């Protein structure tokens, strides 16, 4: 059904936590694992919906960062659903890789090929922009998750 | 969703064994992908980008001068796209030009491809580095170790038919 | 189907990758040749060229000593023998090795390889070394690019299966 | 139903994925994690234990800390513990030698002395726990096999 995207040092204990929580009591089956594999690669392109969930230091992992780019190449050519989370990092940060954000993003890209670089740079841009959760902008994060459960299991009908 | 999706720099082989190749097709009821029968007031590089999406099998014919065009180039990218993601097959003649002449660009083919690469981002340039880097290295047809053209072909035309399953 | 035959260095792989492909196959239906079923009598290398002969398709699992047996490399030059003149499919396994040391009779396969070679008229050198020359240009499964082998072995089985029809 | 206790860099990609597809096969469901409490509930929780032991299983005093909490179960609950010596010796565990010993040292250098002798007597008591070895087994495969069936058979 789905394929969530996360930093884990981030989210992991804590919101991830209870998202994976709404999933399983509303029947959702969650797939939970700079190198990515064949077989994750294989994973994602299999999920029909990808859910991107960004936070602080979600750049500092290049691992994070290539999943980003498959999810959005499976957005195009295959017809992946993809969600965002925006945990505490404003969009427009995401954009254009600034505030802390940047300034990890910018750490992981020290010592890369130009290339590798703005492939992710591209990424980053194109999912800033797919309408989703913005964390600050919600009275609870209860509320905001069973919104987003109760919308990616809509979808998967 | 088309049959078969042909890339090819037309000035090296259109007129020529090109058109032999789309003969040797429609006598086995394969169905190419003809370029010159995109409606007019079309754009031609979506027309380009649906047909390769739409394709089971994907003949790459690379020449000497395939990368002096950002049409083959791109067209390149797109396919090596499709490999991975869908399950298109992609088949590969080297007409007249080295694999490994290609996987490095270097040789004669090379200074056609560094060329094309002013004016644009080391970005955009690279992807189309990797996909010669990969086309490079998937087995295929090479044409001057063929002693003559018409059995290449009749052995082409029905590698892909029996492919196409 | 059935016939496979298995190419492999025991020492490296026999107790440990080599019997869990084996399971995979009899899991599907497939019947491999298992040299400890040569009847006991038998002169082993006439059986084994034998059962080349006789397989559809043959697994080479290529590992760092694979090069440190005779019996090993005398049966891969067989094997690509029978791929060129017979239809036999040859698929490849790289386990734990590099394609290029073993294209380019180096790393720490090739020190194994070199010794192999002691004391060999030159004409058992280069059977052997075109042998890895061809059979590494083969694409095949890298073991290093995979985090649980299991699931590589569910992928080599069916492809097996697969290509059996 | 089971609870192993592995080396992850060890084992997770070779024989412990094997072991996994053996068990899902015979419809066995192992807890898989993705020091403790948690972790403490659920090994209190699960019927049978797997000591996958290898040779830098010592390396990490997380995965020696499993292994005394395995032993406190076996004695205080019914905890069924099944071994697994994995390219590493018995004796070799049960004396704490080898590379296996050498691991264990290194992992106990600058570390209370209490915590090493409760580590200490766990190696000792497992290494004595009937199980299988792997240099004594004609083919991983097969091996598995019994595995797999033996846990089967217990958890009914
Ligand atoms: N609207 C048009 N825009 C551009 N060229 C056009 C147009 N209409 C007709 N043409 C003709 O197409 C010619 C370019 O054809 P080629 O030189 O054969 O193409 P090339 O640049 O080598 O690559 C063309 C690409 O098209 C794909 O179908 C094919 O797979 C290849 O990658 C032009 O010179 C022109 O005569
Ligand atoms: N005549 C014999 N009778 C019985 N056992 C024998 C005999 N000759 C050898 N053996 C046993 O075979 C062992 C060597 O087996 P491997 O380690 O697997 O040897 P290797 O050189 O890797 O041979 C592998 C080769 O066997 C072929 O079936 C296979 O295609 C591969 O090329 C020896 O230790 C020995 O026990």
């Amino acid at each position: 059904h789905v394929f969530p995207s996360f930093h884990g040092a981030d989210v992991r204990k804590t919101i991830l936590s209870h998202i994976l929580e709404s999933f399983r009591r509303k029947g959702i089956d969650p797939f939970i694992d700079k190198s990515i594999g064949h077989e994750l690669k294989e994973a994602i392109k299999g999920s029909k919906i990808a859910i991107v969930l960004l936070s602080k230091n979600y750049a500092s992992s290049s691992w994070c960062l290539d999943e980003l780019a498959e999810i959005m190449k499976c957005r195009e050519l295959l017809g992946q659903i993809v969600m965002t989370i925006f945990y505490e990092v404003d969009p427009t940060d995401i954009k254009k890789q600034t505030g802390e954000f940047g300034k990890a993003f910018t750490k992981t890209c020290k010592g890369k090929t130009k290339e590798y670089v703005e492939r992710w740079r591209k990424a980053l841009e194109d999912v800033a922009t797919i309408a989703g959760y913005h964390s600050h902008k919600w009275r609870n994060e209860a509320d905001m998750i069973e919104k987003i459960a109760t919308d990616v299991s809509n979808m998967l009908n």
